[PDB]
C-alpha cells in the first residue's frame, strides 16, 4: 500500500528554544545511535512500499524514525526533551508491534534501545 506522508519536521508556528537536553540529545544520543551498526533500519522512514508491507501503516498509526528525529532536533521542533524521548521510544516500540520477538529486526532495535537508554541516564541536569 502507499506509503504516508513523513512526519512533520519543522512548524513555523511552534515556538523554539535551545537547552542544554536537547542539544545532547542531537550531538550525541542522535549521533550516536546513528553509527551503531545497526541503525540502518531505523535512519528513515519505514518504505513500506518497497519493503512490501502492505500492512505496516494499517498497524502503525505514529510512525517514526531517527531520520525525523535528526531533522526535528535541527529545526527546533521540540520545546522540551521529553518529546524527543518520546519519539525514540515510539520508533522502537513499532517496531515491536510490528515484528515477532527474536526476529532480526527485532534484535537490531533492542540493542539500539539499549545504547539508547544508556545515553538517556547520563542526560545533563537542565541548565
Ligand atoms: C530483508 C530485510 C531484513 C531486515 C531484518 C531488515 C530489512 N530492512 C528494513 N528496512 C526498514 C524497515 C524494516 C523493518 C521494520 C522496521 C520497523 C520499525 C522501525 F522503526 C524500523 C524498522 N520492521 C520490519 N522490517 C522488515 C520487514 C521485511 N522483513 C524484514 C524486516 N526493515 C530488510
Amino acid at each position: 500500500s502507499m506509503n504516508p506522508p513523513p512526519p512533520e519536521t519543522s512548524n513555523p508556528n511552534k515556538p523554539k528554544r535551545q537547552t542544554n537536553q536537547l542539544q545532547y540529545l542531537l550531538r550525541v544520543v542522535l549521533k550516536t545511535l546513528w553509527k551503531h551498526q545497526f541503525a540502518w533500519p531505523f535512519q528513515q522512514p519505514v518504505d513500506a512500499v518497497k519493503l512490501n508491507l502492505p500492512d505496516y501503516y494499517k498497524i502503525i498509526k505514529t510512525p517514526m524514525d531517527m531520520g525525523t528525529i535528526k531533522k526535528r532536533l535541527e529545526n527546533n521542533y521540540y520545546w522540551n526533551a521529553q518529546e524527543c524521548i518520546q519519539d525514540f521510544n515510539t520508533m522502537f516500540t513499532n517496531c515491536y508491534i510490528y515484528n515477532k520477538p527474536g526476529d532480526d529486526i527485532v534484535l537490531m532495535a533492542e540493542a539500539l534501545e539499549k545504547l539508547f537508554l544508556q545515553k538517556i541516564n547520563e542526560l545533563p541536569t537542565e541548565e
